[PDB]
């Protein structure tokens, strides 16, 4: 199961049924949870903390230094949950003094090439395609999913049952279940594909849908939206969340 | 030739004279050809099949399972035929049930990073540059030249002798002999250069520019134009594979 | 320091204090200075030139022959000087005939899946940001900042203290001290921050604004724009720089 060609630094703690393919390196300072697979030639470094069940594509960098220039060789962390699919060529920098820990949660797929900067916070249920970029200390919320080459700038957040669409940038928040697409990027109505496979009651959907022709469609200011949103659309816990992460949202939000 | 230091399981087919470099990892259920070259820290995983001749540089993955969460754990295959270059770190995953095979032909180049998504299908003479991402089930048509970082959505078909433009995205069928360029993607006028480039005579050259200003530029609708082209431009194979690439086009064409 | 699970070819010259990984790939035809760091997995090719006090992360592939179908096997090397770090995945192939060097100066971040094509030239004091592709030939001068994803078509120029922003392309050269961004990408002021930050005086700062604000918002042709600079900006190496970089520009700047 664990291969004789892997090196494993003698500190390194493995849990119970772990596979470890040829030609992978797992250093000191790293702690490795039960279920995992390992594939060959990834690299799982100083400061790594990975969760059970969970599959290390070949190639894959977890737990290198940060790219971040301020970096001053502090102790950090770089973190996975439970049940994730890391592709190959995967990069999950640990974490800098503005936080200290690059955390990935459970249940998400990280496609190959896809960049995970320091501090940088990844929730439950995403998918996230090919060679992605997420900058230093960037947010995402649960089951969102983001296709290829997108760009997510420093300190951005993505609210959930987002879909961003290839090869997008932004430097705003994305507020949830919106399709952002286009350039510059754009709402670009609601996730109705993403919400109804998940079984969101089309009543919901058609209040979310109008919530958001409120906030992008009316001419209203943001807070004016808002205040008319709590008024006039059926009250739900994905309302609140609307409300919520538009009304406390630190950059601002897409256009 | 076959270094000590890869790993090579027992059952894999290996051909002859084929160099095999340290750290390579080649696993049971592959077969290998005659006259390769792979390099250092290079994955042949479980349904690859490879032809002859090929280079395979250092960091590519080959055969690693779907990105596709419809994947559950089917048969299938990661294919390429002779005499390609297989660029560091590109990606071609094994097929899905949708197909079965992921299938690359001979005489390609596949810059570095590039990826080859499940049951996706590339022809022969093609050059696909840094990091471009083919996703599922797409077709790729004999001597294509393709820049870096585009982005191929599933499903889609690039015709013959195209050159598309760097950082494009489509979602269209790209028809033969054209330059794909700008945000949005557009048809941007013939491929001359290339054609040129390969021998094709100024009257055929002209005969092909023809057709697509009668398709782009004349206000017409693809049936239209289609027989206007049948109609008014001199016959040929080419002018044929034009009609009938735009005839039968799945997904329709790029503007 | 030299781990025995590395790969080094005898022929191979080492510098001192050289800290080598498993798993690492040298060939012969391989020079590498002082107090240097080589992670895992990385691969070193026939052909390469290391400086002093480098870091090389895992994956980083370094002197593979030139991705250029004109390569007919001739010699060349792939360069690197002194304290760079070179991420994840980072390609640097050799040169072709053209040149038959590609060379990184001093100070340099390239970060993760970076690639440095054939005969291209890198100053000193640069960062390149997450899988930025410069193509053939191209050059980039000191303390350059170029985002993400950003595509550098072949034979361009790239002037110092410039900001790049995450995601454009060009085909055209960039002057000095200025951002550039949008698409299609565009002159969008003065890099204040990178300036200010490096200590440059708020006169010198306005001087730089003013000589842009004649070539890119007066209406003048380059070379009138030119004249009026020299007659108008008080001179110093820094708008002698802007001047002479325009002037002799290769392939025009970008507008
Ligand atoms: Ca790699």
């Amino acid at each position: 199961m664990i291969s004789p060609l892997a090196y494993i630094h003698p500190e390194a703690k493995i849990g119970e049924n772990v596979e470890i393919a040829p030609f992978v390196y797992i250093d000191r300072n790293v702690v490795i949870g039960d279920n995992n697979k390992i594939m060959a030639n990834a690299n799982i470094l100083y400061g790594s903390r990975i969760g059970n069940g969970n599959t290390i594509f070949p190639g894959a960098v977890i737990g290198a230094i940060p790219q971040d220039l301020k970096f001053k060789g502090e102790e950090s962390t770089a973190e996975i949950g439970d049940n994730n699919l890391i592709r190959e060529n995967v990069t999950i920098n640990r974490g800098t003094a503005a936080k200290g820990r690059t955390i990935v949660g459970n249940n998400n797929l990280l496609m190959e090439g896809v960049h995970v900067a320091h501090d940088a916070l990844i929730g439950n249920g995403c998918i996230v395609g090919n060679s992605t970029k997420m900058a230093g200390e960037i947010i995402i919320d649960d089951n969102a999913i983001i296709s290829a080459n997108v760009l997510m700038h420093q300190f951005c957040r993505v609210g959930g049952y987002v879909m961003i669409q290839g090869g997008c940038r932004f430097s705003k928040d994305i507020p949830p279940y919106i399709i952002a697409g286009r350039e510059p990027i754009a709402y670009s109505g609601i996730n109705i594909i993403g919400l109804r496979r998940r079984g969101f009651s089309n009543e919901i959907i058609e209040n979310i849908h109008n919530a958001y022709r409120i906030i992008y469609q009316s001419g209203l200011n943001t807070s004016d939206a808002l205040t008319k949103v709590e008024a006039e659309v059926p009250a739900s816990p994905e309302i609140e969340y609307i409300v919520d992460f538009i009304r406390n949202s630190e950059r601002g939000i897409i256009r």
